[PDB]
C-alpha cells in the first residue's frame, strides 16, 4: 500500500556488494528477467533487481528455480523475498549473485508496476 518503496529492502544492494552481507533475507522487485547464452545445458536467467533506491543486473538464477520463470510465477514487477544467495567474484573484478531460494511475496500482476525511481548501482 501507500508509500510503495517502503515495501522494498532500501539498501540491500549496496549492503550485499558492499559489505559482503549474506545473512539478509532482503525483499526486491524484480524490474526485468532475460535468458542469458546458454548451449547444450538447462538454460539460465539473469536478473535486473530494484531495492527501491538502485537497481542491480548482477544476478543470476539457481536452475533449481527455472519453473518459476517458465511458468510465469517470477516475472517482471514482482516482489520477492531473497532466503538465500551466494556470491560469485568473476577474475575481472565483477560480482555476481546467484539467488538460491526466493518467495514471491506478490505477483507481477499484484505489483504492475516499478516502485519508486532506482538509479543503477555503480559497483
Ligand atoms: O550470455 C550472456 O549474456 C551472459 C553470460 C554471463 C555469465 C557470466 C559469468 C558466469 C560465471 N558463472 C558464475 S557467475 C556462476 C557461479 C555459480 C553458479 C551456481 C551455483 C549454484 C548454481 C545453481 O544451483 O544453479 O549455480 C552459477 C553461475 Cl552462472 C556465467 C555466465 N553473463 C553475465 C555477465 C556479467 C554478469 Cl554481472 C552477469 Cl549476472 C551475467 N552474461
Amino acid at each position: 500500500g501507500s508509500h510503495m518503496v517502503g515495501q522494498l529492502s532500501r539498501g540491500a544492494i549496496a549492503a550485499i556488494m558492499q559489505k559482503g552481507d549474506t545473512n539478509i533475507k532482503p525483499i526486491l522487485q524484480v524490474i526485468n528477467i532475460r535468458p542469458i547464452t546458454t548451449g547444450n545445458s538447462p538454460p539460465r536467467y539473469r536478473l535486473l533487481m530494484s531495492d527501491g533506491l538502485n537497481t542491480l543486473s548482477s544476478f543470476m538464477l539457481a536452475t533449481q528455480l527455472n519453473p518459476l520463470v517458465e511458468e510465469e510465477q517470477l516475472s517482471s514487477n514482482c516482489v520477492c523475498q531473497i532466503h538465500r544467495f551466494i556470491v560469485n567474484t568473476l577474475k575481472d573484478g565483477r560480482r555476481v549473485v546467484i539467488l538460491m531460494e526466493l518467495e514471491v511475496l506478490k505477483s507481477a500482476e499484484a505489483v504492475g508496476v516499478k516502485i519508486g525511481n532506482p538509479v543503477p548501482y555503480n559497483e
